């Protein structure tokens, strides 16, 4: 699996927690609100972690230094109104366990009823670890 | 907005964690196990962050040593079934980024089916930092 | 209760991030992702903890070690569709705050739509610490 059954954090490490992040706007063109301002499960996945990636550069941090995420999904019309966990997966495995970035965090994954952002499909929470 | 995108935690630092909490009974002469008896969503918000300001001063601490908060919502009829962000938030602004509170906690907000609590809205879970 | 309030890891401690974790197959005589492959949740939790139990012994850490836990529930047909909260406590009490293993961690628990896995009732997550 492209995921870590456990993570160690070291004592001597600072840990960086990261507020629910919630896709970009990809269609500029579509409806306010609508899944479709947004992207499919899969699409909205790699918006979410192409953020992600934003916010911890901007501590000099990237997506290896995640040690726990935690993705709730809501349900999709592709799944008939269950998560969408193939399209998550084609996003996910993009940005963990590849060659650029080989980390694997542990998760986390599961469905809950509502985000707060209309239209969006996931929301993502994060700890990440900044070595001594 | 109210909240922090990352709070860094210093490696020196000790960490509490605290249990999800629940609101206190605000009405005791509405019936058992009813939202009637807490609150809407608002006054439910502002119960549980009293609560957890008791704990937290229990040890010595206050609201302003949260790192991250993750909030659970069930939803509402004056939302029709829809998470209340908008009590959420009303609630929320009154103990966090205050003039008598200011720092805010990196969060995570969304929407369950049901709280182990009947009759309850939101459920909220922190993690709080002691310096060194 | 069987739970802690709160639960003070000193920064001395590493941290251990474990992966949400799902029961293990009960039944083999069952069809594939039903419940009956797993238990009812009082079962299911009992599988979910001998689990966990087994991942932290692989790290030289038991039950004990866990400062967090995070339960997550889908409906059950014994309690019509709501979490079956009972069952859950069933389970738990076997592993926290026993003869065996006295220590109780911090807790949160509460009801989603949906786990990845067809068929699972509960999905577990979990953060442990190592002292100095």
């Amino acid at each position: 699996f492209p995921i870590s059954q456990t993570v160690t954090v070291p004592a001597s490490a600072s840990l960086i927690f990261i507020s629910g992040t919630l896709p970009d706007l990809a269609d500029p063109h579509a409806p306010a609100g609508t899944p479709a301002a947004y992207g499919n499960t899969q699409v909205q996945t790699v918006s979410v972690f192409n953020k992600l990636r934003r916010i911890l550069q901007q501590q000099d941090l990237d997506l290896g230094d995640i040690v726990q995420l935690r993705v709730f999904l809501v349900g999709a019309e592709e799944t008939g109104g269950k998560l969408d966990f193939a399209g998550l997966q084609a996003g996910y495995t993009q940005f963990f366990g590849t060659p650029e970035q080989p980390l694997k965090p542990a998760r986390t994954a599961l469905q809950v009823v509502a985000l707060p952002l209309p239209g969006a499909l996931i929301e993502v929470e994060a700890v990440a670890a900044r070595s001594a």
